[PDB]
């Protein structure tokens, strides 16, 4: 038993991290097959970054301007191009450690593991959710750009995030691996701000189920509610709407625990209205919203990779 | 910016995980060089588990009674020995993925990464602290025995924990890699209970420093305290004593933030008295005690957001 914020094993991704240098800038890249992917902002001086013309800046660069190092081994760049906000450096060597992989774009509320890297070297791993406002609450310092986020299923690494920048409020923004930003952000040093965030309701419900599975049940009650009535409450408390698809996805946990989703919604309604009255749930005094239903089932059933 | 419970990248340890089977029991082992380490309770049946005589159980085993599988490959056992509560199986193949490594026995309050594994296959990685009562609060199911805990400061893997059992209170117990239990526990299914746990005071202080580094000061106050008065108060909230060693270890964080250690102690005293009044610290509504001073320096900026 026990329930912890758990990342995927990172080994398959560690073997893909490289160091990319352009002029005075060093950041991280992802080496898959014979391509290294990194943020296109690698090509910008501090002055360029204020208002970059990436097409014009890139035309002035040749292959030789990009130095790529995998551990102690130099990879020779033999081509370069941009896709959206990602730079693709074709290299002369296919990564022998390339895992089975896909590029996937995730939706708000979904979780993933971040492998924080500096100078091409992995430094730490932790779980994040894509917030409703399309930021992530990561932990990133100067030099972390090009760090990636991923999920695993069986043997296949699904890459979903590449880190581009920190916003003024200390949260993080980036792209999918095809270089499309999550959220209304651009790769320019200009005033940008995350929208007001909301709480991921379906994930809070999942975590309440995790709590029940782990023997923490004080918040259960005799009441139920309707989807409509619950959603009036969610809106009042800055929670995302709960949809029928969310209810369907939670169906397993309902069956296992004997608490229908709308039953658990009545618990959540009461917690929102009344607080915890000095108690905790799974050791938390806040309602946790960065576990998906799948995360709960995975962890509670010991799925391996 | 940001502050998360951050594990070490697990790849160096993943390449060492194997499955060990003895009779009907399968659990995890750690394959380093030509040795596989696992809990000695692998040799016990359910009948054996109350009062196992491990010497008597082991003498009855041959090398070929142990099956070791690394992925799809069977490793041949060519010797075995018991060291304290760990079994060491000598195998005919050195692990080609053996990282630079060492074995370290840690003290209460120290943190490490756990790679939870089942059937020799990794499931996930997360951070744990050795609690003052020598348990850990992990996430471990049936089949997770032999999962390990480790740090990877400076490219070398320091193995510090091997998982042996869950206690009745739902917390976890295990050994160092020399097979010595943390705490008073034994590898027998007899009544044992952990001591009442306490809060790791030095770690709470470290995390308050992390909050200041990351730009938040709301919880500071104009007061100070002596060390002895701090301890008299904090013990009333089930906090561990703060020692001069702890004060010394907090020196770098104190220097980076300009907040004297005993002044941060005065802040903590007031937080214990007052609660948060609806605020959070680094996204938490409780006082976090599973980040060490070293963990904070590892993760945070060296420049305070003033
Ligand atoms: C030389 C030109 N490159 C830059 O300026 C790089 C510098 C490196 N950065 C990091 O390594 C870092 C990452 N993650 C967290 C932190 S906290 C302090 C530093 C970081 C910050 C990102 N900026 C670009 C940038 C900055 C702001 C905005 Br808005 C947009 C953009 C464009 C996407
Ligand atoms: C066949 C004889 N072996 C056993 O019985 C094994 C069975 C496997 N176990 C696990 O895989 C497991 C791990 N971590 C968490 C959980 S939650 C449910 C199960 C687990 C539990 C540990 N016990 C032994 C055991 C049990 C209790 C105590 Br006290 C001491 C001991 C001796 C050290
Ligand atoms: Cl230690
Ligand atoms: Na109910």
């Amino acid at each position: 038993s026990g329930f912890r914020k758990m990342a995927f094993p990172s080994g398959k991704v560690e073997g893909c991290m490289v160091q990319v240098t352009c002029g005075t800038t060093t950041l991280n890249g992802l080496w898959l097959d014979d391509v290294v992917y990194c943020p296109r902002h690698v090509i910008c001086t501090s002055e360029d970054m204020l208002n970059p013309n990436y097409e014009d800046l890139l035309i002035r660069k040749s292959n030789h301007n990009f130095l790529v190092q995998a551990g102690n081994v130099q990879l020779r760049v033999i081509g370069h191009s941009m896709q959206n906000c990602v730079l693709k450096l074709k290299v002369d060597t296919a990564n022998p450690k390339t895992p089975k992989y896909k590029f996937v774009r995730i939706q708000p509320g979904q979780t993933f593991s971040v492998l924080a890297c500096y100078n091409g070297s992995p430094s730490g791993v932790y779980q994040c959710a894509m917030r409703p406002n399309f930021t992530i609450k990561g932990s990133f310092l100067n030099g972390s750009c090009g760090s990636v986020g991923f999920n695993i299923d069986y043997d296949c690494v699904s890459f979903c995030y590449m880190h581009h920048m920190e916003l003024p409020t200390g949260v993080h923004a980036g792209t999918d691996l095809e270089g499309n930003f999550y959220g209304p952000f651009v790769d320019r040093q200009t005033a940008q701000a995350a929208g007001t965030d909301t709480t991921i309701t379906v994930n809070v419900l999942a975590w309440l189920y995790a709590a029940v599975i782990n023997g923490d049940r004080w918040f259960l009650n005799r009441f139920t509610t309707t989807l409509n009535d619950f959603n009036l409450v969610a809106m009042k408390y800055n929670y995302e709407p709960l949809t029928q698809d969310h209810v369907d996805i939670l169906g397993p946990l309902s069956a296992q625990t004997g608490i229908a989703v709308l039953d658990m919604c009545a618990s959540l309604k009461e917690l929102l209205q009344n607080g915890m009255n000095g108690r905790t749930i799974l050791g938390s005094a806040l309602l946790e919203d960065e576990f998906t239903p799948f995360d709960v089932v995975r962890q509670c059933s010991g799925v391996t990779f």
